[PDB]
């Protein structure tokens, strides 16, 4: 399991649910015994590692091939830098590995390398926005070839999911924007999801394939998963944004700020409200999983459903373990 | 017509004709009257603008939309230097416009635009010899190209990429076969197709291949003669290697440098005669209108290459 530098909780409340989550239990069982779908993961309870774990999810899953992912990201990094300042590289590679290993833990060694390379590309572009060509184009084309030869079915959507993200990040969103309802912000915040890549990443790491029509029954669960992911990211990232907001005059589009204004409460209470919102979202995920279990669902369809749960849990762990959010 | 920076001839001897050269004369025709295929170019005589013109080709053609190509190349450069001394960029912009406008003169305003951007990409790569951002620039260029010409354009972009991948002599014919090889053939053939607004399948190309090889030889050897002085000056300056037909011939014939330069110039004139002879032979053969348009385009690339080489400041002594 990848060493953890830090652990923190913005709200530091934590809770226990009144009902036993028979669903989500596969994560707990995976700590001690082999569970279907998690054969490529180390599954643990973050509380044993001293990480604050304010979630109904009993465990977190991490790909056991993170060391291969570190090498691949390091490899890609060297290609780019050929085509203080060392500080960003240490963080970029660390973040490029920690995110996919936790968010998409079912990755075997080769698919972990692809995921780590994909994360580095996404993260390098994200950092640039928050601030020869044929040669660079050749680097990505090689990355595309390695991906398409690993997974020919999902590979194109995987790479297309990356490119779709680049298109959306261009889109300016006015500083004059104000949100009247919290749902209204949710519909907006869900948009910064990069779902097409994330959905393809689940397909890739779980080594399954779903047509878009196969995804239609999972629409409700899919929206809950995007909501939990985005809102979780806002909660843990809020303090880091406030630091950046005072320094560079950067805006905060965080749900904390939205909640503070809409409900007219203190910042600390808004964070508590956001954490509580997430706890109910986790319950809604659990109910939807139960409802879906009643319906006739394909094994691959159910594996995708469970993968979304693994993204949410891994996102919480990643965010709690992330230094950029923790003590900025 | 694009302003001229310099004009030079490495050798200095002029061509004299014992033969009419009727198949070339469409180049004459185009100076005074409209010639089919040359509606998008200004056709002129380099000698009149004081440019040494040591060729049997009577005229050279340059696209009338070079100012648009000047614009497009400038835009692309700005995007590139935004994604992450100054003399190189100005030189790169110059050659990126001068070469394709002369080599591929039939280009209209949009097609001149594609060529200048394509030339800039190639030339910046040769000089060298956030990732997702740079990739997006090439992506828009590909879509911009395919959207002008959906049939020729995928080959035109594939020819660029094929060029990117591909990066003492005992026999001169052996040296020629090598230099033919270092020829960005895929791109150049596609650029002729694009600028001439015609398409030829590979089977359509079967008849013109002997001329195509003559054209490749004339292009390579012409570039070698003009480049030579820069290669030799570099060799004294930085001990850099000289791979040039001039040096090869000087070695094989064991002769002086001007004799080698004169020898190659005469060889080039004989290639132009062979080009002219093949044109007549093909005229008897059954050729499609654009099949014939491709043949004339290759001559236009050859003539334009001489003009470009004579007009290039780098090829001229610094």
């Amino acid at each position: 399991m990848r060493p953890i530098t830090c652990s923190f909780d913005p709200v530091g409340i934590s809770f226990q649910t009144e009902s036993k989550q028979e669903n989500f239990e596969f994560l707990r069982e995976a700590i001690s015994r082999s569970v279907p779908g998690l054969e490529n993961c180390n599954v643990f309870d973050p509380r044993s590692l001293g990480v604050p774990w304010p979630t109904s999810f009993p465990a977190a899953a991490q790909s056991k091939y993170w060391k291969d992912a570190e090498e691949a990201a390091a490899e890609l990094m060297d290609q780019i830098v050929a085509a203080k300042k060392a500080a960003k590289r240490r963080e970029l590679l660390d973040t490029s590995v920690s995110a996919p290993m936790n968010m998409f833990p079912a990755a075997n060694a080769p698919r972990a390398r692809i995921m780590a390379k994909a994360a580095l590309l996404i993260f390098m572009h994200d950092d640039v926005c928050e601030y020869d060509i044929l040669w660079q184009n050749r680097i990505f084309k090689e990355f595309s070839e390695e991906t398409n030869r690993e997974d020919p079915v999902v590979g194109p959507q995987f790479l297309q999911g990356i490119l779709n993200w680049v298109e959306h990040t261009r889109k300016a969103l006015p500083a004059s924007m104000t949100f009247r309802s919290f749902n209204e912000y949710i519909d907006y915040r869900i948009g910064d999801f990069a779902v097409d890549f994330c959905d393809a990443a689940i397909l890739l790491t779980c080594e399954i394939f779903l047509t878009p029509a196969d995804m239609e029954p999972l629409r409700k669960l899919h929206r809950l998963y995007m909501t939990h992911f985005s809102l979780t990211n806002d909660l843990y990232s809020f303090n880091k944004e406030v630091v950046a907001e005072q320094e560079t005059g950067s805006a905060v589009i965080n749900a904390v700020r939205v909640l503070e204004q809409l409900v007219d409460t203190s910042t600390r209470s808004a964070k508590v409200l956001l954490r509580a919102f997430l706890w109910d979202l986790e319950l809604q995920i659990h109910d939807e999983l139960t409802r879906l279990k009643g319906t006739d669902l394909t094994p691959s369809q159910w594996r995708f459903a469970r993968g979304m749960v693994e993204v949410c849990a891994g996102n919480i762990f990643y965010s709690a373990t992330c230094l950029r959010y923790a003590k900025p």
